């Protein structure tokens, strides 16, 4: 049976290939995770079909209804067999689905326009001139909503009660806000996405500070799935052979424009 | 029933407290892993005895007989119900034991005496005057034995055939050799341990270059054990509450000497 693979559109993990309205199947796509789905598949020995996630979110449980949206949801309600994507391993998610070991490391970092008077997270908390928010429906938002640290609680208290909303719907949207906002908007996003943007034209963004925390992206399968075992091992193999780090070079740096 | 926790002596994960003879049971020990295991045991609601693995090793497999030694063996062969140490998640191990998600990140690094004319793993591979070795029966040794990267196979080639042996039985021995060799021995060891040593008197060693790869420390449990699960959620919990980041700063940095 062809494995159905859910994933989300996020450069440079998965990206529409210049000509698509063309080729077809999995060929439509390219990017770090597309490349990873290929070797994963070969080593586990299965055929697969990439499909992009509907609502285009990563996945939170909606407090109201208690329904899972996003890629996590696609797994939880049986619409897919596996998620290969920038999907953060977190306690709440590990409760409803199974995670492989991490294939990539990352942490919550700050993005600012170059020339912004900001050096750290402590720095953002101590001020009002510069607004900051996070993506909606992701790890980073929850990280704040649930944190017990001095700086991170205040930061949250601000973000949840600010108007207009400091939250964006997509990473692209949050990046464009930084640029358009003339250095009066910082964006809290994960490190890997920061470092990637920092390397793209027009080169007006930059990542400042040390990460606020430490975590990783795992590949996801339905809780109690049989793939969960092979897939995991596939990840370990590919890591020790050097693949994951060779691929990070290919999509992050060997492509640099800065 | 009391959970037998196996572990190894390795600064600053597990250490004999300055009252080595005067105290008893778990009290004898202090350190990063001693604190971690305490919170693990609190959050999973069990009691435990810490014992130190006998052959003071981490765990490799005899190619002769195929028997496991060190902590991996203590799990494999029933002598212990869990291993709480700086034990590295690798692929051969993950075949015979279960690993929690990472609780700490690390990579392979070079330690040299200050002043040594080395900058990278490649610089080492390009000469013979300076000898370089690694801990025996560890993740690192296996990394080289199994690496297909040009620079690492040539390193492995030199190490596997060097005399006197470039290998060492304890990280402590490896360090001693670096110091006493007047900069003619370098030691390939894990970034974590390196960062720690760097900040202790006599302050004569120094981490160099970047990390030769990425990986992590996991809590291991016998394949298909009941603790395996509880233990994992426990790690995930503690990582979010920040404890792991707080713990690390206590043992590595609030402990600095240079
Ligand atoms: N250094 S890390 O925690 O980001 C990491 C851990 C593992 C990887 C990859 C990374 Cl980057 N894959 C192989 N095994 S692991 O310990 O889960
Ligand atoms: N970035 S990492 O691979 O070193 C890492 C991964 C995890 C942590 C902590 C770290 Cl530093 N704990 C929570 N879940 S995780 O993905 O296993
Ligand atoms: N990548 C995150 C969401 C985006 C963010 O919060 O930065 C996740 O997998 O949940
Ligand atoms: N942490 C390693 C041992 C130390 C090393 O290999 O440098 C292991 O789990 O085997
Ligand atoms: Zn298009
Ligand atoms: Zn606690």
């Amino acid at each position: 049976k062809t494995v159905v693979v859910t994933t989300i559109l996020e450069s440079p993990y998965v990206m529409m290939k210049k000509n698509h309205e063309m080729l077809e199947g999995n060929e439509r796509y390219e990017g770090y995770c597309v490349d990873l789905a290929a070797e994963i598949a070969k080593h586990c020995g299965f055929k697969y079909k990439l499909t992009i996630v509907g609502d285009g979110k990563y996945g939170a449980r909606d407090a109201d209804t208690k329904i899972w949206n996003g890629m996590v949801g696609e797994l939880v309600y049986g619409k897919a067999d596996i998620a290969i994507a920038p999907l953060t391993i977190t306690l709440v998610r590990e409760e409803v689905i199974d995670f492989s070991k991490p294939f990539m490391s990352l942490g919550i970092s700050i993005m600012i326009k170059k020339g912004t008077p900001i050096e750290s997270a402590e720095d953002l908390s101590k001020q009002t001139e510069i607004a900051y928010g996070t993506l909606d429906s992701g790890s980073t938002k929850e990280f704040f909503r649930r944190s017990k640290i001095a700086v991170f609680d205040k930061m949250w208290t601000y973000m949840r009660s600010a108007e207009p909303s400091v939250f964006v719907r997509t990473t692209a949207e949050g990046v464009a806000r930084v640029r358009k906002s003339k250095g009066k908007y910082a964006y809290l996003l994960e490190s890997t996405m920061n470092e990637y943007i920092e390397q793209r034209k027009p080169c007006d963004t930059m990542k400042v500070g040390g990460n606020l925390d430490s975590k990783g992206y795992g590949i996801a399968t339905p809780k109690g799935s049989s793939l969960g075992n092979a897939v995991n091992l596939a990840v370990l193999k590919l890591s020790e052979q050097g693949l994951l780090d060779k691929l990070k070079n290919k999509w992050w740096y060997d492509k640099g424009e800065c």
